[PDB]
């Protein structure tokens, strides 16, 4: 009598408003040290006296703390949990080095040649030169460029989420990760329109994004040689990350 065909053409009322930008910023502000720790901070530190083995030990200890902080950072993000369990794990492991570098560069001061970690620990430049070496130096150069961009708090919050969220390879539903990426870009996009220019600085971000990626692969390269040496052998979590992640 009355058959149905074609699309329903339902307007579909808009979803209720969400403070997406605020949530990202809130998480970003809490994951920063206040007390600060300069007990081991020194103006001069030459690579010597167990430089390799001791520094390598320091390297994993810092990352172990960094990844837990990164996890909490991801956990604070709204809609992060909604993604499959495996997706959330894949995103964290792949983006752990990127988040550490990105967050470290923002917090660090290139003019002062000092690096401030999310734990408040400061390793100047030479202190991390023992292992990172030229790898650290690249981060300092990257940080200077990043500072030039400025990137407000809200803009920065979306970008850190953007770095964390991206299509990998054996992803759970590429679209789950992409869905979240679009969500971050939605908040971010309105942020870029807030300024008088109304021009998105994403293109500038992508140029620094490639450089950021170079650091991510550089981190893998440095540790690859150190692991062959096996000065102290990486922890299960960090070694797991290396094997789980791929250079491609």
């Amino acid at each position: 009598k009355s058959p149905l065909q074609q699309e329903p053409s339902q307007p579909s009322p808009p979803s209720p408003p969400i403070c997406m930008m605020n949530a990202l910023v809130r998480a970003l502000t809490d994951s920063t040290p206040r007390d600060l720790d300069y007990s081991r901070y020194c103006p001069t530190d030459q690579a010597a006296a167990g430089t390799d083995a001791e520094h390598v030990q320091q390297f994993y200890n810092l990352l172990t703390a960094s990844i837990d902080v990164s996890r909490s950072w991801a956990e604070k993000i709204p809609g992060f949990t909604d993604l499959p369990k495996e997706d959330q794990t894949l995103l964290i492991e792949s983006a752990f080095l990127e988040l550490f570098v990105l967050r470290l560069s923002i917090r660090s001061n290139t003019a002062e040649d000092k690096f401030v970690f999310c734990n408040g620990l400061v390793l100047h430049r030479l202190q991390c030169l023992r292992g990172f070496g030229e790898w650290l130096d690249s981060i300092k150069d990257f940080s200077l460029n990043l500072q030039s961009l400025n990137l407000d708090i809200q803009a920065l919050a979306c970008l850190s989420a953007l770095s964390m969220i991206t299509e990998r390879h054996g992803l759970k539903e590429p679209k789950r990760v992409e869905e979240l990426c679009n969500k971050i870009t939605s908040s971010l996009k309105d942020h870029q329109s807030k300024g008088q220019a109304l021009e998105p600085t994403e293109s500038k971000v992508l140029g620094a994004l490639v450089e950021l990626r170079k650091i991510c692969t550089l981190g893998l390269q440095r540790i690859f040689y150190l692991k062959l040496e096996d000065l102290v052998s990486p922890p299960s979590i960090i070694d797991k990350l290396f094997l789980d992640t791929l250079p491609f």
